[PDB]
């Protein structure tokens, strides 16, 4: 066990072992954010003290759940864990858990500049073959957006933020929801993973054009926005939406045929184009894959089969199992300390 600091940074308590130094915050609903430089390592870091993690069975759960995930990811293009402590000296005294990640400079926002289709190319490259590992372990980020893709100077990429949002952070003239697939939006049906590539596909069309996709007002307005792009439903996905009303208001829309895509992207590399047309295919059953993407020519200067990798396999039994607060605090303990950092 190390030894432990305390110090109070902006009216909260941080007690953290001592090889984490020069402490100054950074942000703050689900934690706190301090800068830190890791003397061990060398690394600048992140280091994220939880708010109340075990104060209700959601909240344990989903405290239990964000760690599971982070110990699993092990990928050059999706964020990774660096270590996780608590003070604590045991189960009984158990309260606080803290997280550390490689501290993130810009994003995605913050150079969305003038992009190259070579940068393009190279940008959504690393988002597939970040998406590729996440997919094949059955995982499903559910919100990729530019401000959760963090890029350095030399435009290497990393996905974080998973999925792990309410009504109103999702209404209105927002960009939380401008990159969700429309079956998620407006719960068609059960959703999977090709929600992810709806996104991709809202994000490279973006880096394009230097404009959001579907910038919509509200929900129904970025519904009109999309199916003018990729036209109106026809009888074989209506029968795939298990709502009803849901049905009943699509057929009240007048029907649309899909535009030309090289006639809204002008001037795009043909190859984009027709890439963009495979991702944005309204019914998901359709859309192409990671997997898939990875092997089309527009990324024929990048590609390489054996450098591709996918995940160990991930067990999500503990998502449909029914446990008390004291109960989920004990799994996140026992996970805290068997923690193995990377070489
Ligand atoms: C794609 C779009 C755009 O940003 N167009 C500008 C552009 C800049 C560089 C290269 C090609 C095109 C167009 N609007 C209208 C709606 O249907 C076309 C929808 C969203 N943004
Ligand atoms: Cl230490
Ligand atoms: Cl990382
Ligand atoms: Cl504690
Ligand atoms: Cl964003
Ligand atoms: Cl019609
Ligand atoms: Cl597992
Ligand atoms: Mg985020």
């Amino acid at each position: 066990r190390p030894t432990f600091y305390r110090q109070e940074l902006n009216k909260t308590i941080w007690e953290v072992p001592e090889r984490y130094q020069n402490l100054s915050p950074v942000g703050s609903a689900y934690g706190s954010v301090c800068a830190a430089f890791d003397t061990k390592t060398g690394h600048r870091v992140a280091v994220k003290k939880l708010s109340r993690p075990f104060q209700s069975i959601i909240h344990a759960k989903r405290t239990y759940r964000e760690l599971r995930l982070l110990k699993h990811m092990k990928h050059e293009n999706v964020i990774g864990l660096l270590d996780v402590f608590t003070p604590a000296r045991s189960l009984e005294e158990f309260n606080d858990v803290y997280l550390v990640t490689h501290l993130m400079g810009a994003d995605l926002n913050n150079i969305v500049q003038k992009l190259t289709d070579d940068h393009v190319q190279f940008l959504i490259y690393q988002i597939l073959r970040g998406l590729k590992y996440i997919h094949s372990a059955d995982i499903i980020h559910r919100d990729l957006k530019p401000s959760n893709l963090a890029v350095n100077e030399d435009c290497e990429l990393k996905i974080l933020d998973f999925g792990l949002h309410t009504d109103d952070e999702m209404t209105g003239y927002v960009a939380t929801r401008w990159y969700r697939a429309p079956e998620i939006m407006l719960n068609w049906m059960h959703y999977n993973q090709t929600v992810d590539i709806w996104s991709v596909g809202c994000i490279m069309a973006e880096l394009l054009t230097g404009r959001t996709l579907f910038p919509g007002t509200d929900h129904i307005d970025q519904l009109k926005l999309i199916l003018r792009l990729v036209g109106t439903p026809g009888a074989e996905l209506l029968k795939k939406i298990s709502s009803e009303s849901a049905r009943n208001y699509i057929q009240s829309l007048a029907q649309m045929p899909k535009m030309n895509f090289a006639n809204v992207f002008i001037g795009a590399n043909p190859l984009a184009v027709d890439l963009l047309e495979k991702m944005l295919v309204l019914d998901s059953d359709k859309r192409i894959t990671a997997a898939q993407a990875l092997a089309h020519a527009y990324f024929a200067q990048y590609h390489d089969p054996d450098d591709e990798p996918v995940a160990d396999p991930y067990d999500q039994s503990f998502e449909s199992r029914d446990l008390l607060i004291d109960e989920w605090k004990s799994l996140t303990y026992d996970e805290v300390i068997s923690f193995v950092p990377p070489p």
